[PDB]
């Protein structure tokens, strides 16, 4: 049941899309603004995702599976990146120890899919 999904691992960023068509990023779920973003692990499976939500509203801006070979980009020292088959994710952390201790839960995950 749910409780065999587990957080592994929080952090506040700002969520983002990159808009193929425009060129430009913009908000995930169409608003600017921080997000609680969870690592979570499926132990039954061994699977990972990513889900955001936003801080003031709970709305759920990331539901994103991270598969096996995924590789997560650390462009700058706060803003990290991956792909998915429908957009590009980005993540500005809220602060570097934020977006160090996310990057490393995520490198671990890689690691054991
Ligand atoms: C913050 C947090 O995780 N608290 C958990 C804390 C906790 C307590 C005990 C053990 C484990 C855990 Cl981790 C929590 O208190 N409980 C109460 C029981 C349930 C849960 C426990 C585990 C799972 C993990 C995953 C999360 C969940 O349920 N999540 C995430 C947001 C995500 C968003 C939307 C909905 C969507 C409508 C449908 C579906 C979809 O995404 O398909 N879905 C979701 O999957 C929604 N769980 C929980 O919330
Ligand atoms: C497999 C996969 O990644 N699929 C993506 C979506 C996708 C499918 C096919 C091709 C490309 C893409 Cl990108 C996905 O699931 N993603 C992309 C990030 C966000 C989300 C992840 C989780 C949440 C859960 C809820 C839902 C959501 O956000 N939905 C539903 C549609 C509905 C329409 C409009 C907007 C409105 C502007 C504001 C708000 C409003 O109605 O108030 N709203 C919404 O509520 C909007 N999510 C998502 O779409
Ligand atoms: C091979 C591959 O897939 N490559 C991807 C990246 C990748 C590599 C390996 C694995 C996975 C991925 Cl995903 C790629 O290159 N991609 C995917 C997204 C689009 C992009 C393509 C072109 C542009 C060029 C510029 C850069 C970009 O977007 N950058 C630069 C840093 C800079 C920092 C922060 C944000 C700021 C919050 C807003 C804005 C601002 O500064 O205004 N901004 C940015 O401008 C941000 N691009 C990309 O990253």
């Amino acid at each position: 049941g749910s409780m065999s999904e587990q957080s592994i691992c929080q952090a506040r960023a700002a969520v983002m899309v990159y808009d193929d068509a425009n060129k430009k990023w913009v908000p995930a779920g169409g608003s600017t603004g921080f997000s609680r973003v969870h690592i979570y692990h499926h132990t039954g499976n061994n699977t990972f995702r990513v889900v955001g939500r936003k801080i003031q509203d709970h709305q759920v801006v990331i539901n994103c599976a991270i598969p096996k070979g995924l590789k997560y980009n650390q462009a700058t020292q706060t803003f990290h990146q991956w792909r998915d088959a429908r957009q590009v994710y980005g993540l500005n952390f809220g602060s570097k120890e934020d977006a160090n201790v996310f990057a490393s839960a995520m490198m671990h995950a890689l690691e054991v899919l």
